[PDB]
C-alpha cells in the first residue's frame, strides 16, 4: 500500500467557477475555504447533457444571497452551488435524478464557517462560489428512485473532465 499526497492549493479560491463574477468580498461569514481534494457529490435533477456542457452555473451571482447562513437555512436564490462530502447524500433527495461526481478545488466548507449545530449540519456541504466549470465535473451516476441506489451500468463520464492532482 502506499500513503496519500496532499492536495494543489490554488491560489484564487474560486478558481472553479463557472460564473467569474461572483464577488468573493461579498461572502458571510468570513469563509472557511476547503483545502482538501477528495471526490465531492451533487444531487442535481438536471441532466448530463446539460451540465456536462454548462457546469453547475449558480442561480444569481449579481442580486443573489450571500450569506451562508441564510442560504443554508432557507432556500433562495444564491452566488452558491451546493455540493457534499458524502457519497450517499443522494439517498435523502427525493426526486433528484442524478449523483454527479466533482473533483475541483476549494468551496466554502459549510459546516467549517457556520458551525456543525445548525439544521443541515449532516449534509456536510461544500459551497461553490461562482458554481462549478465543466472540467471540474468527473462525470454522473443516475439514481434508481424506488430503491435510492445508483444505476451504476448507467454511469457517465464527462468527457470535459480535466484531472489535476
Amino acid at each position: 500500500k502506499a500513503a496519500a499526497p496532499a492536495c494543489p492549493r490554488f491560489d484564487d479560491p474560486v478558481h472553479a467557477a463557472a460564473d467569474p463574477r461572483v464577488d468573493v468580498e461579498r461572502i458571510t461569514p468570513d469563509p472557511v475555504w476547503r483545502t482538501t481534494c477528495g471526490t465531492l457529490y451533487r444531487s442535481d435533477s438536471r441532466g448530463p447533457a446539460v451540465v456536462f456542457e454548462q457546469g453547475f452555473l449558480p442561480k444569481d451571482v449579481i442580486d443573489g444571497q450571500y450569506d451562508i447562513e441564510s442560504y443554508v437555512l432557507v432556500n433562495q436564490p444564491s452566488p452558491y452551488v451546493a455540493t457534499t462530502y458524502d457519497h450517499d447524500l443522494y439517498k435523502t433527495w427525493y426526486k433528484s435524478g442524478y449523483n454527479y461526481y466533482i473533483d475541483a478545488p476549494g468551496g466554502v466548507d459549510v459546516n467549517k464557517t457556520i458551525g456543525d449545530r445548525h439544521k443541515w449540519a449532516d449534509q456536510v456541504e461544500v459551497a461553490f462560489p461562482g458554481g462549478i466549470r465543466t472540467e471540474f465535473v468527473i462525470g454522473v451516476c443516475p439514481v434508481d428512485k424506488k430503491t435510492r441506489t445508483e444505476k451504476m451500468s448507467e454511469c457517465v463520464g464527462n468527457p470535459h473532465y480535466e484531472p489535476w492532482h
